[PDB]
């Protein structure tokens, strides 16, 4: 089997992407944030505290003839941005882009933190990291990908995120029309439960490539590119007036600037992030100070190849017995 679903930016800045997902019988379609940096499929639901729901579409398990309470199971998760959610668990039928999994754990939120409530466009998350990170207790549950894998034509999914435009998540096949040149594959460590890999270095604008190992994670659920302070300083030093602002919470730059590109290495290959991808707009409405899309990972403990980086590439998440990651230009 295979599946193919379009993923759409939630706003003009590409802060996140939503992908429609069918849950239950008859189908209830919710727009989920596909997150390669976590491993829980959770949804706003009929069980979510009413004051914490503001415009989201909810899953109502009592209206699904295939929903079954997973007795005794609870979940609770907190993300890198400080947000969180928790609740209980059903199994139900879940389909993405024509690919169907029966008996998928659908984690029903009883509580969500304010940032979830405040974002009406995201109805929940669909985790695509390794199932070892799944938070369901006392019996850990498998991701949608993990459940689907054996049925897939090839044990892979791909992320093709758009810049200010829709893109695609495919399951079970590599669309050879969706990228240019060849796909360069690189080793993955699953030790921390992430799609963790080592970039071979970077360049700023038309500058020379610096060969240096940068360990980080491919994380579709993180907006920005978070890299070591040395690398980030080298980037922003090429932008007149750019500075790190502790009050704002990162590098800012004059909105009048034209940003340089940023290149990262994948083996001997190179992925170029155009300068415009690194512009996250005014820090507050009407400001002439703009927020940068490349930020330091120093306060995080891990480097994160988030959407800013990933949307410059066609990315293969290879879930074969020894997982790997592939990157192509597009
Ligand atoms: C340390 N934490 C929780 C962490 C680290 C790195 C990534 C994430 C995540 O949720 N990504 N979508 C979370």
């Amino acid at each position: 089997s295979t599946g193919s679903a379009t993923t759409t930016p939630i706003d003009s800045l590409d802060d996140a992407y939503i992908t429609p997902v069918q849950i239950g019988t008859p189908a209830q379609t919710l727009n989920l944030d596909f997150d390669t940096g976590s491993s829980d499929l959770w949804v706003f639901s009929s069980e979510t505290t009413a004051s914490e729901v503001d415009g989201q579409t909810i899953y109502t398990p009592s209206k699904s003839t295939t929903a079954k309470l997973l007795s005794g199971a609870t979940w609770s998760i907190s993300y890198g941005d400080g947000s969180s959610s928790s609740g209980d668990v059903y199994t139900d039928t879940v389909s993405v882009g024509g690919l169907t999994v029966t008996g998928q754990a659908v984690e029903s939120a009883k509580k969500v933190s304010s940032s979830f409530t405040e974002d009406s466009t995201i109805d929940g998350l669909l985790g695509l990291a390794f199932s070892t990170l799944n938070t369901v207790s006392p019996t850990q549950q498998k991701t949608f990908f993990d459940n689907a894998k054996a049925s897939l034509d090839s044990p892979v999914f791909t992320a093709d995120l758009g810049y200010h435009a829709p893109g695609t998540y495919n399951f079970g096949f590599i669309d050879t029309t969706a990228y240019t040149g060849s796909i360069t594959y690189t080793a993955v460590s699953t030790k921390q439960g992430f799609w963790e890999w080592t970039s071979t270095g970077y360049a700023v604008g038309s500058g020379t490539f610096k060969s240096t190992s940068i360990d980080g994670i491919a994380d579709t659920g993180t907006t920005l590119l978070y890299l070591p302070a040395t690398v980030v300083s080298a980037y922003w030093a090429q932008v007149s007036g750019a500075k790190s602002s502790s009050s704002v919470g990162g590098y800012v730059f004059p909105c009048s600037a034209t940003l340089p590109s940023f290149t990262f290495g994948v083996g001997s290959a190179r992925i170029v992030i155009p300068g415009d991808y690194i512009d996250f707009g005014p820090i507050s409405t009407g400001s002439s100070s703009c927020f940068g899309g490349i930020q330091s990972s120093a306060g995080i403990g891990i480097n994160i190849f988030g959407d800013v980086a990933l949307k410059a590439a066609f990315v293969v998440f290879n879930g074969a017995t020894t997982p790997t990651l592939g990157f192509a230009s597009k």
